[PDB]
């Protein structure tokens, strides 16, 4: 079953968007649910909605908002993802991640990915930030991966490895920067687990997803990560902390995000600020030292 | 990948239904390997196979039982499916799930599962009868899930939770009335875990399933019940205990289910009494008290 | 989902392979990453590449090694594989797993199953072979099982067992020849995992393999076995072990299996060997005795 997706494909897609924009990126930032917020950020702005870009996976049904702006964060050039794609959505993962393979042709070199997250470590508050540091991709164990096929060497190698995935230096520059900016709460550092399918994680699971280890887990981050790497991208990521997973039986309160009022307001902006101030962490190609 | 089923399919098929049966059942059961026996209790039964029932998934080659039978049992009115679908058997879980959604159109309000488990709790005795009281679905750690699409409102929300799947009170009322008909042995409580794929669990596999804290496995009920709760039906089920699957390197004796001579009958037929005298704990809607 | 593959296909290449050699194979070898190097062994070697068998999955992209050779390897018949086909590759597990069907028709009665895995045992150094003696399918924990369809009686069983898979004398009589020929380092023996996708497997992953208690790990053999057993094939077979895959948080020296330059010749020259010394333990169906 290869990639309905052929490397002419992506080229086109590349293209056009470099001659749509006078703009050259080198980071590409994805946005997860209730941190779209980001955009607001940008200066020299410009957004491209998917469904006006040649083959770009077209959004559903849930809302007016998911499109790709690209403008100016801190001094870097990014590219930013509003609302991303998810397995859960019906999409196979050669459409999830199509995206990242573009910003590889872009001639992006860095990859910040965002997620809102359920702990499942007992030291979590919801609001917490946590440094994806690993992953355990339960849905590639069984084949769901976005490098099953034929390989792309254009691309990459066809085993890559992950031991890796998440860079040591833009994971200790960020921890040093949260001591800067001297905030209140800890920045958390774990493992983030991904899960499919839309329902919740019932109890029993919730057990599993926490013996396998997992500190967060999640219906995105992980087909992206890997095909970013597979392109030797620079990888780093965060997950927002929203629910706190049930590991005992008992009548459940929660039921939301950041619908409520300031559950992704309050907890979003700090991480939406964290990233920003984090863009001056980020090497810059322009390596002139 | 949407379902290959839309809305209007389903109508059509409830409302077929409701024009060819004088009855409305307020509570569909299914009826697992060796226990469409529970069919015969039925009063006022009404019987259509599959085939004959506009968009219903007909079914495969392994004998002539599997059918739809609508009846009364007990004082409530069910609908009551035997013989059930796998996804082993070459459907999609839009297809081994359908029957709960139109169940839902039906009017029904409660949904009971049987199946038959293999025991992995060492304390389990081929006869026994576990109250599933959890699940652990594997498949849909991976993306093997019916909500896996654009979802439709009319049916559900996007994010059902499942802490919660198998009702609290149907469930103390189930312990309750074994205490009633005062029977012999115990009534076992249990998570439920389900396995795809037609083969039997090798013994490092039964292992990793009783790690991962399971009581019983097979290869059904979670589907339709993730479905049945989108739907807002109230749930709760049992499996009859079978095999006692082997955790240890031995030379296994077993080769059936019922087939043998009293194996699904002896055992099955107090969980078809039990299910009977249950029907009298199951809340009725003219709720006229 | 039936298997794209009718039982008259079996039978048309099995004919076909039956009219194009002499040769009547009673034990099909299956060749893994460097070790297609057993085939220089066979005499009478007779070499059919797939492209000309009918309808044989093709190979990919790789590499011009992958064909199937008959010949004689110490006194028994065999058939060998040279280059296997993986899920990764994009391969439905009714392809992967073909070959297996025909070598049944052919009269095959027994399979070797060689691979070469990570080792996740503590106690290992890359050089090992390690008897298989177990599996675990996480692949078929989700449905990704060949025997996943309407059941073909002429093949097999609806459900068969797998406690069983690789025989108890084969293994003991493999013991023992480690013996007899006298070796340095041990015959390892522990459970073999199967792991899809071609990415390899990060920290929290090797982890999660080595708590459900795995001792190598890989992207085949377990297909193969299941449909081979399916059959009432005799299945025995070893991993050979390049890797030694990291538990723990450091920087990877590795890049090879056999590619550098005597990774894979050393240690895969003594499992080719220990191969050919095993046929002379694989009962002769002429049970003349």
């Amino acid at each position: 079953m290869e990639n309905g997706y052929t490397y002419e494909d992506y080229k086109n897609t590349a293209e056009w968007l470099l001659s749509h924009t006078k703009h050259r990126p080198q980071v590409a930032i994805i946005c997860g649910s209730g941190l779209g917020g980001l955009t607001d950020k940008l200066t020299q702005a410009q957004i491209f909605d998917y469904s006006e870009i040649p083959n770009f996976p077209r959004s559903t049904v849930p809302g007016h908002a998911g499109r790709l702006v690209f403008g100016f964060l801190n001094g870097r050039a990014c590219v930013m993802m509003q609302g991303r794609f998810h397995m859960y959505e019906g999409y196979p993962l050669w459409k999830v991640t199509f995206p990242v393979r573009v910003f590889h042709l872009l001639g992006v070199d860095t990859l910040v990915v965002t997620n809102a997250a359920g702990g499942l470590n007992p030291k979590f508050e919801v609001g917490d930030i946590m440094l994806i540091r690993d992953h355990i991709n339960l849905p590639g164990f069984s084949g769901q991966n976005p490098l099953r096929g034929p390989n792309d060497e254009r691309f990459g190698d066809r085993f890559p490895a992950m031991s890796d995935a998440y860079d040591r230096t833009m994971r200790q520059r960020a921890l040093s920067t949260w001591k800067q900016m001297g905030e209140q709460r800890e920045l958390q550092e774990g493992t983030y687990v991904m899960v499919a399918g839309p329902s919740f994680e019932t109890v029993a699971e919730c057990r599993v997803l926490q013996k396998l280890g997992a500190d967060a887990v999640g219906m995105s981050t992980v087909p992206e990560v890997i095909v970013a790497r597979h392109c030797g991208l620079r990888v780093f990521g965060f997950s927002l902390i929203t629910n706190k997973v049930i590991m005992d039986y008992e009548s459940l309160e929660k039921a939301n995000h950041e619908e409520v009022l300031a559950a992704g307001k309050q907890a979003a902006q700090k991480l939406e600020q964290f990233v920003s101030i984090l863009m001056a962490s980020i090497p810059l190609p322009d390596k002139a030292s």
